[PDB]
């Protein structure tokens, strides 16, 4: 990462993520997870990071195809000049430049510490986010419309679930329809404009 | 976090706070662990805290609904004028921004270290914990009135408990009331203004 | 704590105090732990080490008591003007501003780096240790009058058991009276002045 | 590793290499994790990790096999004149030199930092890259011809199966060809120039 | 720890410490362990460590006798001037002084880093080690004398506990001595002045 | 180490050779993490780490024994003027110096970091190596004339056991000869100058 100066991605970074990646799979807190340990990044760091995950490669896949659709999308809004560069200067980046499969470390670190800055370690991010959120979507194992309170289900746990569902598929009143015939009752006898704080209390 | 210059937050910190949030859930003292695990730190750095919990999202939304019921009343006391901000100067935040939504990091630095602070961080921080002490207060299970001392449990253990129970619902009268008769009868003879370490030693 | 610069609290410092309490609860050596990880802690470093312990709460409790005690104690040796203080001048801490529930990190920051310092973390962590000092003596099990040498225990197990003892009710006449009769009759015979190795060597 | 002044490598790199050599084996994501743990190393670095694997040993003569095949096709292309060298001067690196056999940690340290560098750690780690992508490639365990999907294999766990083969042995018409006949009739349905993501949504 | 700046013991390092002494008790090799450990340490620091143990008690009360009886030949071959001192002037050390016991780490800072130095940290951690060797000799199981090898134990088991036990109580004739018959006379046969490897060599 | 300025060894490095130590033993890639381990490692720190070793006091004394034979070969070649030293001048090391038992750490630093150096670290650890080469010798379970390829043994684990061995012991011909029958007629259809990867592809 870059910290102005950078840093090689440290191992207990590296580890972390992997691990998530086995725990988590591609449960939706996920993302939040690598865009948190992947401040600064340089292209070559994210793709340290995408790349020593082991398992999931049909997600993998998946995310290069959604990269490369992002990379031919950047070199449709910023073509590069063909031929030999000035000498000694820095040069315009590509699609796979940003994506650091074209690209040196040094040459990332040169964009992204210029002045003003080609921000390539941000461009890449965004694209991957773009990517893993197709996935999490994909790897939802359940539809909202299915998410509904058990007969003995406490409140809170089927809000935990809804809410959990909600958040992967990426609503109140969908919230009361799928609770269950006792809870309803009194939800519906609250009126409108509850919070989740009042039915939580109001089911407990 | 700001330490003055910037420091991504670090894994070992996240891992630490999403562990705490697995392991004890919603018990008082991770109030007091979010705080101490997040000082100085931008509004990006407690999102990444925040959006890294898998699980328990009901709470989660009842704190983004928090959240945003205090940013609406930040809007109302300190509204920022609309159009075209001055080139190159640093603009108002809304509460959107303090909250980091709608805010870059960037521009949360500058915030942070301008002269004087715009303390975006420190206020931000203030919203999440007027939400998990709410938070705290729900998943509390069990009600003070209902802490009584059992037939043959120390004294010291019943203490315990009433004030676990007493800090999460967020008194020495009560806890005499509510304990057992022969300890009961001990403690009433002890008088008036007795130390807590005075009746814990006598029942002892 | 204060390093002279301030650096936040360690996560790893943070996690090891509150696993030493949960597993020696208030064994002893929990005293010289909270005092060899706290050098040269502001206030509100102390009260992160307290206020993230999730059990123990009638010890907190009474430790709470404690401070209470003594920051009234404060106040009455140390009275502060009051009224408005001269504007950007260093005002006088009071009892609850050692005990960091009245004061702003910055403000403690300011007293203990100033010369000369008002070193408020020095101060509370004595008041700190004066009550857990109590707690340590309320939670020993055992008398040390009935910590006596059993028929078949080995010499250093029974002075292990005496002196831990010893330690928490925070003697080799004692010592040689609780002894078996075996070693009792060689301690006896060893004349007066011996070491505590000469009679372990001698019961061996 | 040369991060420009030079540091030793650090025990939690060397741990997490050999551990990941040993639960992995030579899954194909070690090359990647090698890859990201060496970052500015040195030849002397290069060869603790290699020399610190205590198991895997056909693999690591296959690996000192390439070396030596590599650093004499570098002798071939840049050999070095014979005789004393001049006084106090670098001198010109042969294979056994970037390899880090014959030289000493002073030397390469010297030629990574020079003006303009020989980068003898980026050498020798391609030569090491380039032994290791055989010994993924000989390690993989099955054909991608028999990666074929199971009667009651969910669509996603072949994809899985096909692309971590496909990576190891380092493709849509023979993953619609190895699906079975339920997967291929909604696969051939679909028409020519289906994304992954399409395929995937299909058979699930 | 000074290392000149004074830095705090690490958790880490005590932890470590804490560690050892629960898992090899008194075993020779943790008297190395703690020297390592405690490198530059001021006399607070040394006494965090001791202090932390919170087993061996028996063992722990030796210790202080033994640092008393070389604190007061300190004062018997280094007695410091009654009265008060210069002002703003570096005091003299007593025993108690050195032991850490009454004095204050800011003046054990003076002391270690004055020029010239009055190496306290030095002088204590050589009466604790001094300490410490006595306990190891008094917690040693078993006499050199009574470690004789079985007639199926392998000659390099047998010299593993002998040495391991000579270190303790803190040879090479003893050692054919006290080998089995079949060993024994191989090993007489070797001749004098054999090395342990040609010994072990030759019964293996 | 020296890093120029010298630090204390970490608890963490300590611990990992140790921990090898204890796992290992003395296989041939433990030779490999002490020197990785010791990187620019004074003989006070090279101390510690012997020193701390707890079991293996068999080998630990061998290693005394070869350490001696080399510090008498230093004396021998490098005899040092007797008398006293010029008054606060560099004094020359004899053997136990740079063995470490009779110079301080004070000394040790300033051979190390002198113009030019004295090694005294880099000329002690060769002597350690040397020894530890004899003792892994010496550990070597088998003879590589008994690792033979089991008649259902994979080709693959055979080699592995068979440089696993000749690693330790400290070929091609032998490996083919070693090889079972079916894959030895194989092999010898291969014809002369096969590499160890073309073997392992045609015995697969």
């Amino acid at each position: 990462p870059i910290v102005m100066v950078h840093q090689a991605i440290s191992p207990r970074t590296l580890n972390a993520w992997v691990k998530v990646v086995e725990e988590k799979a591609f449960s939706p807190e996920v993302i939040p997870m690598f865009s948190c340990l992947s401040e600064g990044a340089t292209p070559q760091d994210l793709n340290c990071m995408l790349n020593t995950v082991g398992g999931h490669q049909a997600a993998m896949q998946m995310l290069k195809e959604t990269i490369n659709e992002e990379a031919a999308e950047w070199d449709r809004l910023h073509p590069v000049h063909a031929g030999p560069i000035a000498p000694g200067q820095m040069r315009e980046p590509r699609g796979s430049d940003i994506a650091g499969t074209t690209s040196t470390l040094q040459e990332q670190i040169g964009w992204m510490t210029h002045n003003p800055p080609i921000p390539v370690g941000e461009i890449y991010k965004r694209w991957i986010i773009l990517g893993l959120n197709k996935i999490v979507r994909m790897y939802s194992p359940t539809s909202i419309l299915d998410i509904r309170q058990g007969p003995k289900e406490p409140f809170r746990d089927y809000v935990d679930r809804f809410y959990k569902t909600l958040r992967a598929e990426q609503t109140e009143t969908l919230l009361v329809q799928n609770a269950n015939p006792d809870c309803k009752t009194i939800l519906k006898a609250l009126g409108p404009g509850a919070t989740l704080e009042e039915m939580m209390t109001a089911c407990q």
